[PDB]
């Protein structure tokens, strides 16, 4: 019929779906945080902080940074929605308890800003979040944010790279909005979005080479020696997990961020990074696995729990799988 | 002293060359073209091709992609300058010559847009650009353009990533200018940009390790096992020269693009993708090898012509060079 945005789309559900309202709402405010966290990454008014309008010689650096600025951003947007009980945040070491006046009959996990170590040589970055509707009635506590994946009404992620687009997985699929910064819409381009069955690319960081397992060992030699003799494996790596998951869900292939010395259990948290990204490839027809057992299934114990995963295409998984039980 | 635009740095330039002002008038140029293409890869105005406005009988005229505008706008914004001769796009089978109701005195080498593997899937790219002065006294011909990267006078790229930056080395320096997309101004932010000595990052892409010659197999397995049992150099390779490069710069390190079997002399190109970054990198104080000689040093006879590239860290790049040494 016609072009359909953001607003509409988590509208069109609201009828459909005949509840409450709250998602819709949360889902509302969410967006309007995430034009706000891209308009400063792109940094817009950034003459203002080196003295277009002169400062009469006095502004230390003391700027908030991006980093802080987009947890700010997504706290009291969300808190705002009047659909939230519980927020957890990689930002924050504990749960955040909303205020009664204001709670709502959902749990959000985020992370505001992902690609630290990219966001000072202007690599792309993203903002990361999975929503639990609360599972009781005990007064709100961080206990409703260790809900199990596989548990989510919703989740996604908002990439700000050469261009900005939010990426919304729900139980019926995965669609792909792109931001218009112009008006400030996100605009519906890919609608349930699928996952191909086996890619060409394998990211993870080889630096890790000396700590990573066997299993892992044994499947990169295979993308780049293949054992059949067939086309190796392209390599991608940019060091932010919304931008490599982006691309393993847009091209394919596989993304893998395993154990290694540092990290037993591995790097990226499970509430906030490992879950959104796992139901979003689950839900795009594709594999999330710790190496061992499924990401969305395990029972998370701690709110800053780190978990290993590897996602992406389900051959490309499989495959991987298929190695690890051979060393087992 | 105050904030400082490129523009306002481009006019100063000048003044003190006390010349017939087209450098400035041509660097003016860029900054609009870089401007027009970071606000077209950002998507700005993409809800009216979705039909924010319904049909809009747009048919043959099937819609133009960002690589032929971006292209179409540096080629016209050049033209425009008054302040150049001849043209070389990777985009153009032949160099072109600048109608002579419009000629400057200046060769420009660029890359609209850099990257285009990432481009559907919004990772961060780029136009990369080099700058020559007219060698010869006689009819503006390709070979005008056919110069070693020792004889630039300008070079540079804008980078589209999380913000928009645009990088430019001169004999005295290399200066780096954040775009502020909310007035369209360049903000310098980054005053005589030097390199880090010894890096920790290395930046290969190892699907094609079947392929690499002895030296970058020795070379990239001691970044993984370092023989003096340090931590090992962490992995990043974005896919997007420069995006790669760019983090090289800011974070130090070591980027590499040998020649591999389908690549016998290398991928990337001499004239608007090595020269341009072996330039930054000499005046950043960092280096830029094929493994056999500089980069700048090589003298062109095919405007497309290809080349290996090995930048970054003295330090990093020289551990490699002695290796190619000794291999030898
Ligand atoms: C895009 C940032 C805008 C930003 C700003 O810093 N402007 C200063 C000049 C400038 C403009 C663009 C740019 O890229 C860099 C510097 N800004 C506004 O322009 C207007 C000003 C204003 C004045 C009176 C009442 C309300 C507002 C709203 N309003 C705003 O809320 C912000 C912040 C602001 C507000 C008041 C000021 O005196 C200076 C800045
Ligand atoms: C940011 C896109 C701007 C773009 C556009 O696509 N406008 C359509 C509506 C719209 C707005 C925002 C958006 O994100 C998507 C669609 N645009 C303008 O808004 C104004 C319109 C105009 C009208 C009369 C005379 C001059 C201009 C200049 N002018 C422009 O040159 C461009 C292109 C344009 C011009 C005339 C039109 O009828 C439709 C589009
Ligand atoms: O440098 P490393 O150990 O590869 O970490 C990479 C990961 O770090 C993160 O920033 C999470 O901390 C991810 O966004 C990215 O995948
Ligand atoms: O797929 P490859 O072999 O890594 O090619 C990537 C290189 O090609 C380019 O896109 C140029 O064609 C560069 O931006 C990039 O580094
Ligand atoms: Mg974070
Ligand atoms: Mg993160
Ligand atoms: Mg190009
Ligand atoms: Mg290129």
């Amino acid at each position: 019929t016609n072009i359909v945005t953001l607003t509409r789309f988590v509208m069109e559900e609201g009828r459909k779906a005949r509840g409450t309202g709250e998602m819709t709402q949360l889902l509302n405010s969410l967006c309007t945080a995430v034009k706000a966290i891209s308009t400063a990454v792109r940094k817009a008014g950034i003459a203002h902080l080196y003295g277009i309008a002169g400062s009469t010689n006095v502004t230390g650096d003391q700027v908030k940074k991006l980093d802080v600025l987009s947890n700010d951003l997504v706290i009291n947007v969300l808190k705002s929605s009047f659909a939230t009980c519980v927020l957890v945040s990689e930002e924050d070491k504990n749960a955040i308890i909303v205020e009664p006046e204001k709670r709502g009959k959902y749990v959000v996990c985020f992370d505001p800003l992902d690609g630290s170590s990219n966001i000072d040589c202007l690599v792309s970055i993203g903002t990361i979040f999975g929503i639990y509707r609360k599972n009781s009635t005990d007064e709100p506590s961080e206990k409703d944010a260790l809900q199990p994946g596989r548990n989510l009404v919703a989740a996604g992620y908002a990439l700000y790279g050469s261009a900005t687009m939010l990426v919304l997985a729900m139980v019926n699929g995965v669609n792909c909005f792109m931001l218009d910064p112009a008006i400030g819409e996100f605009i519906l381009v890919d609608r349930d979005v699928k996952i191909k069955k086996k890619g060409s690319i394998y990211s993870i960081n080889e630096g890790y080479a000396k700590e990573f397992d066997p299993a892992i060992t044994e499947y990169i030699q295979r993308k780049k020696f293949p054992p059949d003799n067939s086309a190796p494996y392209g390599a991608r790596y940019v060091g932010s997990m919304v931008a490599d998951v982006h691309r393993t869900l847009v091209y394919g292939g596989i993304f893998m961020y395993p154990a290694n010395k540092k990290s037993p259990k591995g790097k990226l948290r499970l509430l906030y990074e490992c879950n959104p990204m796992a139901y979003v490839m689950e839900k795009a027809g594709g594999l999330a696995t710790t190496g061992k057992e499924a990401v969305l299934d395990i029972v998370p114990t701690d709110i800053h729990q780190r978990a290993p995963i590897i996602l992406g295409s389900p051959e490309d998984v499989t495959e991987l799988l298929e190695i690890y039980q051979k060393h087992a």
